[PDB]
C-alpha cells in the first residue's frame, strides 16, 4: 500500500465488510465502529494477534505483543507492575526532572529551535532512564542510535541478506539483546547486592516479577519485551509530542486555553513545588487537546488480527486463518462520529470524553490487545507542555504552512517544526 503517499482509501464499491489481499493474507477490513468491536472486543475467542514475519524476527517472539494466550495475560499483569495507574505515579519525579532538564538545557536560551529532533532525544532518553535508570547521555546516545537502525528495517523489504536495511536492523538487535543481557546480569547482581531496588525502574519489575506457579521470566523475554517495548514507545509519543504545538499555533483559542490551565495550576503551588500527580489530573483541557491531535494524526491507524476461528459477522463468514485489519480512518476522520472533523475541536473530549461515541475514538486499541504504555505517553506529553509553556510567554512557527508527513507510518512535521522561542 501507500500510507505515506495516501490515507483513508476507501471503497463504496463494497460494504465496510471489504475483503483484499495484505501481505500475502486474504485480509477483511472491518469498517465501522461495529467491525472495531468484532475485532478488539473478541480476543483468544474469534481472532488473535497476529504481527507480520518479518517484525516477528525483530522485536523477537517472547514479547506480550508476539505471545498469546494465557503467557500474553502473564506478560500484561508483569507490565502493569509498571504501567498501572498506581506503580506509574512512582515514576512522575524523574519523568518530570528529565523533562525540566532537556527544555532548560535545549529550549531556554534558543531563540530558534527544531522541535522533532529534541521530542525525539527526550522520548528515548525518558525510556532509558525509566527502562534501564541508564543516564548516561553516551550511552542514551548509542542505544538511541541502535534503535533507529533497527526501527529502519521494520519498514523495509524483509531481505536477510549482506548490505540490506532489513539485514542491517537484524544485526542491530543482536547487539541491543547482547547490552540488554549485561545489564540484566548487572542489576541481577546490584539487586543481591542492595545497590538496585525492585521498583526503580521496568528491569527490576519484569527481573522481581513471578507467576501465580513462582515461575520467573525468562530473560530471552525480558529482552523481547523490552524490544517490543522500545518499538512501540519512540515513533509513537514522539508524533502527537512534535504535532501538538503545530495545531496550537494554527488554533490560537486553543493554546490560550492550554496557557490558562497551567498557569492556573502553578499559581496553586509554591516555588520550588514539584508538578504532582494531581496537578497532572488537573490538565483536562491540555490532555484534550492531545487527544484532539491523535485523533486528526493517528500514529497508528490500526493493526491485523488473525481468524482463530470461522467468523459469521453480519451475514458474510470470516473463514479461519483469514486477516482482518480495523483502521481509525473509518471513525476518527468521519463527520458522521465526529462533526467537522477537519476541525481541530479539543472540545469534543469535553466532560472527561464523556459525548465521544463507543468505537469511534481508538488511538490507543480495545479490548486485550490495547496500548499498554498509552497513560506513560499522556504522562510525558503533559508534563512537556506544561515545561513548555512556563518557560515560554509565546513561540512562533517558521513555517506556518509547514507540512505533515509519514515516512512512511509515523506522521510527523514534514520539516521538524521550527519555531522562534519567546521565554518568559
Ligand atoms: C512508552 C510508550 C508506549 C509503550 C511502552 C507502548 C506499549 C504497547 C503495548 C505493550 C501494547 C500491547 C501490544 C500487544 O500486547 O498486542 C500496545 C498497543 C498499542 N499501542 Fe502502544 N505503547 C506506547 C505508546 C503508544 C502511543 C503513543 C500510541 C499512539 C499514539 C500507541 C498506540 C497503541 C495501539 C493503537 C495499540 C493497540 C494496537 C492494536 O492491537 O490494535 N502506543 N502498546
Ligand atoms: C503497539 C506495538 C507495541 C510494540 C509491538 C509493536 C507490534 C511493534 C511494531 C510497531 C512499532 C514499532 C510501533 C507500533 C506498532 C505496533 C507495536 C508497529 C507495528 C508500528
Amino acid at each position: 500500500n501507500s500510507l505515506e503517499q495516501f490515507f483513508d482509501e476507501r471503497v463504496k464499491k463494497f460494504g465496510l465488510v471489504f475483503k483484499t489481499s495484505l501481505i500475502g493474507h486474504p485480509t477483511v477490513v472491518l469498517c465501522g465502529p461495529a467491525g472495531n468491536r468484532l475485532i478488539l472486543s473478541n480476543e483468544e475467542k474469534l481472532v488473535q494477534m497476529s504481527w507480520p514475519a518479518q517484525f516477528m524476527k525483530l522485536m523477537g517472539e517472547n514479547s506480550v505483543a508476539t505471545r498469546r494466550g494465557e503467557d500474553h495475560i502473564v506478560m500484561r499483569s508483569a507490565l502493569a507492575g509498571f504501567f498501572g495507574p498506581g506503580a506509574l505515579q512512582s515514576y512522575i519525579g524523574k519523568m518530570n526532572t528529565e523533562i525540566q532538564s532537556h527544555i532548560n538545557e535545549k529550549w531556554k536560551g534558543k531563540d530558534e529551535v527544531n522541535v522533532l529532533p529534541l521530542v525525539r532525544e527526550l522520548v528515548f532518553n525518558i525510556s532509558a532512564i525509566l527502562f534501564f535508570n541508564i543516564y548516561d547521555k553516551q550511552e542514551q546516545d548509542r542505544l538511541h542510535k541502535l534503535l533507529e537502525t533497527i526501527l529502519v528495517g521494520s519498514f523495509a523489504l524483509p531481505i536477510d541478506l549482506p548490505g540490506f536495511g532489513f539485514h542491517r536492523a537484524l544485526q542491530g538487535r543482536a547487539k541491543l539483546n547482547k547490552i540488554m543481557l549485561s545489564l540484566i546480569k548487572k542489576r541481577k547482581e546490584d539487586l543481591q547486592s542492595g545497590s538496585a531496588t525492585a521498583t526503580q525502574d521496568l528491569l527490576s519489575v519484569l527481573l522481581t516479577f513471578r507467576d501465580d506457579k513462582g515461575t520467573p521470566l525468562t530473560n530471552d523475554e525480558i529482552l523481547d519485551n523490552f524490544s517490543s517495548l522500545l518499538h512501540a514507545s519512540y515513533d509513537t509519543t514522539t508524533s502527537p509530542m512534535a504535532l501538538i504545538f503545530k495545531l496550537l499555533s494554527s488554533n490560537p483559542e486553543c493554546y490560550q486555553k492550554v496557557v490558562q490551565e497551567q498557569l492556573e495550576i502553578l499559581s496553586n503551588k509554591e516555588e520550588g513545588e514539584e508538578i504532582t500527580w494531581k496537578d497532572l489530573k488537573a490538565m483536562k483541557y491540555t490532555w484534550q487537546v492531545a487527544q484532539e491531535t491523535l485523533r486528526m494524526f493517528p500514529p497508528v491507524f490500526g493493526t491485523f488480527r488473525k481468524a482463530i476461528t470461522d467468523i459469521q459477522y453480519d451475514g458474510y463468514t470470516i473463514p479461519k486463518g483469514w486477516k482482518l485489519l480495523w483502521t481509525t480512518y473509518s471513525t476518527h476522520p468521519k463527520d458522521l462520529y465526529f462533526n467537522e472533523p477537519e476541525k481541530f475541536m479539543p472540545s469534543r473530549f469535553d466532560q472527561e470524553g464523556k459525548h465521544v461515541a463507543p468505537y469511534t475514538f481508538l488511538p490507543f486499541g480495545g479490548g486485550q490487545r490495547s496500548c499498554v504504555g498509552w497513560e506513560f505517553s499522556k504522562m510525558e506529553i503533559l508534563l512537556f507542555v506544561h515545561h513548555f509553556v512556563k518557560t515560554f510567554s509565546s513561540y512562533t512557527p517558521v513555517d506556518p504552512d509547514e507540512k505533515i508527513s509519514g515516512d512512511p507510518l509515523p506522521p510527523l512535521p514534514s520539516k521538524g517544526f521550527s519555531i522562534k522561542l519567546f521565554p518568559r
